[PDB]
């Protein structure tokens, strides 16, 4: 189990004020941090996050909270369940912020909800330097969906950050699951004229400014005011980024089919297997990734995260594969990206 920790500085809240926090279990001895970011979506105006805030509080609110958390996957502390980084210190940061991770902005007369995820990520930094984080070697920070998204966004900061406190032997380095989208054309066609018919560009441009978002800032030199938005993906900032990240990514993702109006006859065959190829493409240069060729969502916290693999090779092995690069290694691979072109063509697939 981890602890909850709501977090000591109170202005850094989650949407509705209630403070943010960090679930934590420490393991001592061990100098490796794994942080990892909740996803789940966004919102990005008035009326769509008032409706986020009726039926899906969790990710608005720390009021309803529970005091503990069981860590999976990743998270677990059992070798059995997670043979990547069992003893490592586990930290769970809840997504609240509703900002993929990149806000900035406090509940004031101006604004009825605080969008706060890039503070919040700082600030949990902050406080756990006093629990042992200053004595960490490695602070790897991860998530799933918004939150592989929110790595992206954050992992440079993180290091800037802690390189500013003093801290220059901390080894930041990132892994994003599930967080590496495409800004492709959609297999059908909505104008941006309510929450179900705005496609990610125009809904995260639209963020940006409800949220006060930031992005990195050698991607904010390149795209400058007005284009933070292509920060958001993955292809377009990852080149810009410092810090080494690890990419995770289905080639057939779930939340991108859907952003796409997936939901098979020539065209669509055709459709999906563009995207497959699309992404692949994407991830070419990517020296460390994971893309198994399945129709699926996530799986780095998941509980059976082991039985996926890809040429053979599972995701613990080529994350221990990456670390023992981050010190090419005879059989201990970390670029991991199915060629074959059509979800579950690959048969350790999630069932
Ligand atoms: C609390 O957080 C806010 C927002 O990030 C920050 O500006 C402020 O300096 C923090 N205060 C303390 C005492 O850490
Ligand atoms: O959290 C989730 O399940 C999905 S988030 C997402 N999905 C698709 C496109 C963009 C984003 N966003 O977060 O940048």
């Amino acid at each position: 189990d981890l602890r909850l920790h709501l977090l000591l500085n109170t202005s850094v809240t989650c949407n509705d004020g209630s403070p943010a926090g960090y679930y934590l279990k420490e393991s001592r001895g061990s100098r490796r941090w794994l942080l990892f970011l909740e996803g789940g979506w966004y919102c990005f105006n008035r009326e769509n996050c008032d409706s986020r805030y009726d039926t899906m509080r969790r990710l608005m609110s720390s009021r309803d909270w529970p005091r503990t958390r069981t860590g999976t996957g990743i998270l677990s502390s059992q070798p059995e369940e997670n043979p990547y980084w069992w003893n490592a210190n586990m930290v769970f940061i809840p997504y609240c912020s509703s900002d993929v991770w990149s806000g900035a902005s406090s509940k004031s007369e101006k604004n009825e909800y605080a969008f706060m995820g890039a503070l919040i990520i700082q600030e949990v930094v902050r406080e756990l330097l006093g629990r042992g984080l200053s004595g960490a070697k490695v602070l790897l920070l991860a998530g799933s969906s918004a939150g592989g998204t929110g790595v992206l966004l954050n992992v440079d900061r993180v290091a800037e950050q802690l390189e500013k406190l003093g801290y220059p032997a901390i080894q930041v380095r990132g892994l994003a699951d599930s967080g590496w989208f495409l800004d492709n054309k959609q297999y059908r066609h909505t104008d941006c004229v309510d929450t179900i018919t705005c496609a990610p560009t125009e809904a995260i441009r639209r963020g940006i400014r409800y949220w006060n978002g930031v992005v990195p800032e050698r991607c904010r030199r390149q795209f400058q005011e007005g284009e933070e938005w292509n920060c958001f993906f993955g292809y377009k900032v990852y080149p810009t980024l410092r810090s080494p990240v690890f990419v995770v990514q289905w080639l057939f993702d779930e939340a991108q089919l859907t952003v796409d109006n997936v939901h098979v006859q020539e065209g669509l065959r055709l459709y999906i297997q563009n995207l497959g190829r699309e992404l692949r493409h994407t991830l070419k240069d990517v020296p460390a990734s994971f893309a198994p060729a399945c129709l699926s969502h996530e799986i780095i916290i998941r509980s059976h995260w082991t039985d996926v693999q890809v040429k053979g090779t599972s995701l613990p092995r080529a994350l221990h594969c990456w670390d023992r690069s981050l010190h090419p290694l005879k059989g201990c691979p970390v670029h991991l990206v199915d060629s074959c072109p059509w979800p579950h063509c690959n048969p350790s697939c999630p069932t």
